[PDB]
């Protein structure tokens, strides 16, 4: 679920970020590393804000709203980082909204590869499963990415945790396909995020 919009795609592949007050060495180290993990695979490049109108702010408060989809531009844009959401591939998904990347359970073709099971979303959370409409996304032919870090787990904002809120609709390479993995970048999310950024 890569945005349509180039304007919100950061020129040059270029983020410059600022690290808040109130994390610990350990933090601060997770999102430099999680940046890091980034810039490896990718030709997106994390800078230290000097004077740029344009910047992320690594935010110390409750997890959860909001991550800002690419470059906002004409200002800061924060990402919230509290006690149960700072890990490494939780950090790495959100730096996947912030190169321009939506939940990949939104894509608009997303109906031919899960079942939403809207029964047993929490009520008032099914907007959460909105399909992103298709004037607002463009995959670049890639395929549904079931691994993608930026996809939900299979009881994300479930009524209970037996109880899932996203089911694959087929096999691959012998088993439904597991979803909701937050330790790396994906095969998927690296080469659709280099074609996003037209890297070498
Ligand atoms: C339950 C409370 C709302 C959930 C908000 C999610 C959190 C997320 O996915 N974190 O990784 C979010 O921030 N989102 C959704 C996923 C991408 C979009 C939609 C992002 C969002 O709300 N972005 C913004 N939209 C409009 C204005 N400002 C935004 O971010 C600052
Ligand atoms: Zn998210
Ligand atoms: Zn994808």
């Amino acid at each position: 679920a890569a945005t349509s919009r180039p304007e919100r795609v950061w020129p040059d592949g270029v983020i410059p970020f600022v690290i808040g007050g109130n994390f610990t060495g350990s933090q601060r180290a997770v999102f430099r590393q999680a940046m890091r993990h980034w810039e490896k695979h990718t030709c997106v490049t994390f800078l230290e804000r000097t004077d740029e109108d344009s910047y992320i702010v690594f935010t110390y408060r409750p997890c959860g709203c909001c991550s800002y989809v690419g470059r906002r531009g004409g200002g800061p844009q924060a990402i919230s980082i509290g006690k149960n959401c700072d890990k490494f591939g939780i950090v790495v998904h959100e730096l996947g909204h912030v190169v321009g990347f939506w939940h990949e359970h939104t894509r608009p073709d997303r109906d031919r590869h899960v079942s939403i099971v809207r029964e047993n979303i929490q009520p008032g959370q099914e907007y959460n499963f909105l399909k992103m409409e298709p004037q607002e996304v463009e995959s670049l032919g890639e395929t549904y990415d079931f691994d993608s870090i930026m996809h939900y787990a299979r009881n994300t904002f479930s009524r209970g945790i037996f109880l899932d809120t996203i089911v694959p609709k087929y096999e691959v390479n012998g088993v439904k396909p597991p979803i909701g993995q937050r330790t790396r970048l994906s095969k998927g999310d690296i080469a659709q995020a280099r074609k996003l950024y037209k890297c070498p």
